[PDB]
């Protein structure tokens, strides 16, 4: 990576052009930057200023992503501090994130897709968590942090609330905030399994988890849903509508296993992401999980 000059960047974004916004980033607005001497496309985010929020997520995140480097994991190509602003590079990637297509149908992902991605996210969170000179947490793994490549492999990125492991304010995106966050602030390996447990339901559901749009039911989150699902044996009532009978059922049985126990109420049940990657290839026994969520 390196270092980039205001001028450079307003250059190749046509000054930050509304036509050139790609979305919202976490901390900043994400735009399509074209590169005329490689005759390439770059993805450039303009730090937002707007609280003093901006300016931590920015210096969390060149300070986190520097120490990163994995196939599942976003990767930082350069970076700009000058005058007041702040930014920050990375390739574009032209399908985007995981959200724009799980839930909002830019494409369908298939069954062999969706599997492969929970393995990917699994990897990177692997990876955060045990391979580092420093235990990484994330903090903030959601579907719009999941960018994908042409062969919709998977990377895990945003690392504004990211912490290396040796007090922080209490902070995350509602919906996939475990609950031992809100009741004593404390971010651990198993938040960041809560956070994944989540993800890995909604992908194979296509439903939201703050805003799952049941038509027959009246729960208003996703986890309690599928809780409820599987004690009743509905297992198959969970797989996303859109895929009809065009999935592997023994690989869905494992996902919302695998995504229940993640997101167990109880963070002393959670298991690590070790032993989920271990029960997603097989390798070991489905997780007993009480037929009724834990109040
Ligand atoms: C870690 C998540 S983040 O904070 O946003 N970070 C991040 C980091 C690196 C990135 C992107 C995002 C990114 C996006 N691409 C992107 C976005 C949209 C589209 C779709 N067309 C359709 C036509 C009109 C413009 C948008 C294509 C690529 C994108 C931007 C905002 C929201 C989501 C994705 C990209 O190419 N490289
Ligand atoms: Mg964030």
């Amino acid at each position: 990576m390196r270092k980039f000059s205001l001028n450079e960047l307003a250059k190749v974004t046509s000054n930050f052009n509304a036509e050139n916004k790609l979305g919202e980033g976490g901390f900043g607005s994400v735009y399509r930057g074209f590169l005329r001497d490689s005759d390439t496309y770059i993805a450039v985010k303009k730090v937002s200023r707007a609280s003093k929020q901006g300016i931590k997520e920015y210096a969390s995140e060149v300070k986190i992503i520097s120490r990163l480097r994995h196939k599942n994991l976003v990767k930082l190509i350069g970076w700009c501090h000058e005058r007041g602003e702040l930014m920050l590079v990375y390739e574009f990637m032209a399908n985007g994130s995981l959200d724009s297509h799980i839930f909002k149908g830019k494409s369908l992902l298939t069954w062999e897709v969706r599997y492969r991605i929970v393995k990917d996210l699994a990897s990177a969170l692997l990876y955060l968590h045990e391979e580092g000179d420093h235990c990484v947490l994330h903090r903030d793994i959601k579907t719009s942090n999941i960018m994908l490549d042409s062969s919709f492999n998977a990377k895990l990125g945003d690392f504004g609330l990211a912490r290396l492991v040796d007090k922080t304010l209490l902070a995350g995106t509602v919906g996939y905030m475990a609950p031992e966050c809100l009741s004593s602030g404390k971010a651990s390996k198993e938040s960041d399994v809560y956070s994944f447990g989540v993800v890995a339901l909604e992908i194979a559901s296509g439903r939201r988890s703050i805003e799952p749009k049941f038509e027959e039911s009246e729960a208003l989150l996703l986890v309690p849903w599928v809780w409820e699902s599987y004690g009743n044996e509905r297992i198959l009532d969970i797989a996303d509508r859109k895929l009809g009978m065009a999935f592997d059922p023994k690989q869905l049985e494992c996902l919302v296993m695998v995504g229940l126990w993640c997101a167990h109420p109880s963070h002393n049940l959670r298991p690590s992401i070790r032993q989920v990657i271990q029960v997603l290839n097989f390798e070991a026994p489905l997780p007993n999980l009480p037929g009724s969520m834990p109040i």
